[PDB]
């Protein structure tokens, strides 16, 4: 396996250029960082490349997070959203190509964050949803991305919310770039067993991202890391596993993650820094 | 400790007529029913003698939840809201006594379930919720009801997301009618340490929800049973444990508490009482 780290982890806003980020990973031990997509439509192909030269300077493979837009809700009900739901993806999984990134997880068959203002008809989206990612999946393959869904808690996503219900959704969709991804945070919310959630996913998962139960650096939390080790071990995982830490009261990301309290009582980002350094050490001594 | 279920494990809507509830809850092996405080307000004099005297007949102790309406919202910046909130409360209280009534517990400083949408004001609405509970407080030790603060995840409250945050809050108040109400599914989320947050709350608990990390009754999950026993029985805990779990779709419970799959498929109402009799069987062997 190769370890990775989101990018958010020392952002308070969904934006950063990435380049700072990509050097930060390779100072402080990491195989992979992982980024936001929403900036990649507006790339000129050279951005695209600068991107891509920086990243593999540092020894470093970038993977690719998307929470969509209700714009791109490829569950809607309203054709038009549908459709550009499709134009959206279609787009980025081809920059995802030049940049020469294989991997996009997220709740990338429905939209994050979800409105619950609304009516919800789960079994219309469902199969919207599941006819919307087997188009999708064809891009994909062409690209070379897998297009990996991430299972949700109930309070961010509705469609899967329990790998189990992933099974199902990418039996459905069937085909081998639509994989799954599993989430130690949302996880801890929603699964019957951790073990056995990664052991029902199997073949299947794609991707993998770890935190703590309240969104902490993994080993300050109780997130069971021995088991989920033996259960990634058991599947013959050979993924990613990326940390999406976030610990920082403050902005769009603090407001959008929902940090109401100072996670480290006034620590400098030398702290956080370390914090991470340290994570990574626990992540690949618990897992490898 | 005694032990309770709340009523909306069987029920869609955030109120129900409680009389056959007292008496199943009795059936099962329950010392207490959990109600809804939505439609105490319009109970009759009768009503409330009647629902009092069932309980007395049938051995059983009610408690009483609620989530606020955004009407009922002490924290609330417009004094028109704050001023309805404790006319609501002061007379919630006052029919509580009048059907021996001695707990009330939800997330009764803020108001449930948090929309986001709107800036959030989170040192205001602390000070100003503060001071609306301590008011409260008085109605509360007048008609004998302790007024247990629930701390919530992130996703359903923002003033109060830790047991430690409880414990500045409630000290604020300095009221022992005002105290900390913790659940197992709240904790599950934010909290570092089960035991930690248990022995945290200490004195000051004086409510206590139980369910499964994903709302299923106690002992179909991977709740900490063990370490939350011995917690409680550190700190001396002699009040009610109620679990409230939630293992069906639909109304306004399923929207409230996002419910998006059946979690025992094609489960009679008898199936439920089984269920339900087992896990207080569990949380009694566990607990007490
Ligand atoms: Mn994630
Ligand atoms: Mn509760």
């Amino acid at each position: 396996m190769k370890h990775g780290i989101y990018y958010a982890y020392w952002e308070k806003q969904w934006q950063a250029d990435y380049i700072p980020y990509i050097e930060k990973a390779a100072q402080l031990g990491f195989d992979i960082l992982e980024i936001a997509a929403s900036p990649l439509p507006f790339y000129s192909e050279q951005q695209m490349k600068d991107i891509k030269a920086c990243a593999e300077a540092n020894g470093i493979t970038l993977t690719c997070g998307h929470g969509p837009s209700p714009d791109q809700n490829l569950a809607s009900s309203d054709p038009a959203v549908r459709a550009h739901a499709k134009s959206f993806f279609t787009d980025l999984l081809s920059r995802l190509e030049k940049m020469d990134i294989h991997v996009i997880g997220g709740g990338i068959y429905s939209y994050w964050p979800v409105d619950y203002s609304m009516p919800i008809d789960k079994p219309g989206d469902w199969a919207r949803s599941v006819e919307g990612v087997a188009e999708m999946a064809k891009v994909a393959e062409s690209c070379g991305v897998d297009y990996c869904l991430e299972v949700l808690n109930r309070f961010e996503g509705y469609l899967l919310n329990t790998a189990e219900e992933a099974v199902q959704f990418v039996q459905e969709v069937n085909h081998p770039r639509v994989k799954i991804m599993l989430d130690t945070f949302h996880m801890n919310i929603e699964e019957d067993s951790i073990g056995g959630a990664i052991r029902r996913a199997g073949q299947h998962l794609g991707h993998f991202h770890t935190g703590e139960c309240n969104r902490r650096v993994p080993g300050r939390g109780r997130t069971p890391w021995r088991e989920i080790g033996e259960a990634l071990r058991d599947i013959g995982y050979t993924g990613a596993v990326v940390m999406e830490p976030f610990v920082r009261m403050g902005g769009q990301v603090g407001s959008d993650i929902k940090i109401w309290r100072e996670m480290n009582p006034g620590a400098d980002d030398a702290q956080l820094d370390l914090d991470a350094k340290n994570a990574v050490t626990f992540q690949r001594y618990m897992l490898d």
